């Protein structure tokens, strides 16, 4: 997100500030929201003029951040009920592209076959471009949360950038973990600090990691107490970025779910259990392993040992080489599952870990390596 | 077989003409290779500096899509044998963007972790960066082919935004009909006119379905005699476009490949025979009905009767419906099987056809259709 980068944030001594919106915004956030009110019934090109006469060197950043969240939550609906491609389909197949004198009787001709006026036909015919889509509901937002929203976004656009984002929370510890795991990111866990790999440390998936990534940021703002720290880079130059709750920027207090189900769970169990002879538990809780801890999907036990299954999201072999390392010098035992699909890094000789084919987990190939880790 | 290219074309009088290159632009075309060959052993940056630098406003758009070409037939590499990833792993961890004043120190550290020298650790630390990869083989294309790739990405690129394209081969019917099947194009034959229905005329998969109509045209243009017309939207506008062999612009004789796997059609056929105990023929010929002509993927007979059945690729409500009414009162009997998941339009009750569910094939549906059909 280059645009972003050069004007909502300011560099200086190797750090990086993002230009936050406040109080002091809130008449332009409310001239915003007057632009879409004003806007109602009418194509959406005639609401990108009204932001566009708006617009000053200073206010223009949060003049498009601002109209992006109302955007995003506005209703368009197409201005005529017919086809779009029906009525291009009729006029094109009677010569209106190779004609020009004869298109307003073409016109006619179409008005007829589909039942309506000449004027009907011309909006119909490139009713499906976006600039023609009919602004027919604006969202009951404040400027007070038009601003948090805002600022909500320019705080999860700067981790697109991160290599890495550290964090604490005061609270809700259970769901952060819950919701790490599921978004696939990359964690580690020492102490109250959790660090997540960011895009600007994977080779490939970046947008699709930095949005998984960016879903965790409102979770984590939602904690009566949070701190943030993030290494940022820019083409070759990096940034230290820190921000916590208690520079009272105005957030917002979303909901998050981003929910899944227990299927790979429970079919994970019912193949290894009987054929293996063993015990196993599923999301056993955090395990605690030297100065680190690590959030495993299964328990794994029989006779008097144990070993852990987690399967990996989104990986890199530095990430996967650095964990088992940091796993290699502790009493717990580990199996890590990494998808194939999911490797965000040049393929490589990785070992000790099982690797998916096409997305799906080898069963004989777990079963051995399960049996040999448990005697 | 595709590369996005920039348009560069002339609008006049509802009329849209190419530039496409010619011996007029041999010179350039031997500079822009030459700027390739230079540049083996040298970053993709100092590369594209060359490139900026002979650029021009009346040429710059052939300076960059000559280079297009030529880069996506080279061989970058990555500047060292490091893992920029674990480089920067390393480097992160110990402290590199919140001390710049222990860099130097850090890096040395790295230089010994790694084995390697510092100047080594500064070249692999941002290595993955598109500017900082090497040019290591340049193809030996010659100035001829690059100006006939040109010109013959320029005829692809135009595609992405015609409504219609209409073209006329004078050999090599059965591969390119077989060709517009396996591509999931929309088609209509009617005598030797073949009309392909383009991606300004859906409202989504634009880009999936423009790059497979493209891979169409290298075999139109291979035929010895051939002649396209095409209608062109751009916004609200819209122009004619036409060019045949006569025009003797300079293209390329490419081969042309389309992976096909086949594996619903096999079992179509198998079930059909069980349950209906009728023969079914795959890919059988081209049928006329009335002043059209199709390709369908089956034929069924019994005791006689004769049940055509046509696997539609990309599909909108419109094309649909305009097919359905020219098979409508003709003497052969088809039956249209859409999949849900090639829509390329919006969501709506179509009738005569039978809709696939998360693309398979309901067989209840087919079954009890073709049956009444066949008696």
């Amino acid at each position: 997100m280059l645009p972003k980068e050069l004007l909502d944030a300011t560099r200086r001594r190797g750090k990086i500030y993002l230009k936050f919106a406040s109080e002091e915004h809130f008449r332009l956030a409310r001239a915003v929201i007057l632009a879409f009110k004003s806007s109602v019934g009418q194509k959406y090109e005639d609401l990108q003029e009204k932001l566009r006469h708006m617009e000053r060197a200073e206010n223009y950043r949060k003049v498009r951040g601002f109209a992006k969240i109302l955007e995003r939550e506005s209703e368009f609906t197409t201005s005529s009920s017919l086809d779009p491609l029906e009525v291009r389909r009729f006029l094109f197949s009677r010569g209106y592209v190779t004609s020009e004198i004869e298109r307003a009787k073409i016109i006619a001709e179409a008005a007829t076959y589909f039942n309506t006026t000449p004027e009907e036909i011309e909006r119909a015919m490139f009713a499906d471009r976006e600039e023609e889509k009919i602004l027919t509901r604006v969202p009951g937002i404040s400027e007070e949360e038009l601003i948090r929203r805002y600022n909500l976004s320019l705080l999860q656009t700067l981790m697109f950038n991160s290599a890495r984002m550290s964090f604490r929370v005061s609270e809700n510890h259970k769901r952060i973990f819950r919701l790490i795991k599921l978004l696939g990111l990359m964690y580690e866990i020492s102490g109250e600090n959790i660090e997540i790999t960011g895009p600007a440390s994977i080779l490939k998936m970046t947008r699709k990691y930095g949005t998984s990534m960016a879903k965790l940021i409102p979770e984590i703002v939602k904690a009566k107490e949070w701190a943030i720290k993030a290494e940022i880079i820019e083409d070759k130059r990096v940034y230290f970025f820190e921000l916590s709750s208690e520079d009272d920027i105005l957030l917002p207090k979303l909901e998050v779910s981003v929910e899944y189900d227990s299927s790979l769970e429970r079919e994970f169990v019912t193949k290894i259990k009987r054929i293996l002879g063993v015990e196993v538990i599923r999301e056993p809780g955090i395990i605690k392993a030297g100065q680190y801890a690590y959030i495993p999907d299964f328990l794994i036990r029989k006779n008097g040992k144990e070993v852990y299954v987690e399967i990996a999201g989104f990986w890199t072999r530095s990430y996967i080489k650095s964990k088992l390392e940091k796993l290699s010098n502790v009493d717990v035992k580990m199996l890590i599952i990494v998808n194939d699909e999911l490797l965000a890094d040049k393929l490589g000789k990785i070992h000790d870990v099982i690797v998916m084919r096409k997305g799906k987990i080898p069963y004989k190939e777990v079963i051995l390596k399960l049996k040999e880790m448990l005697n």
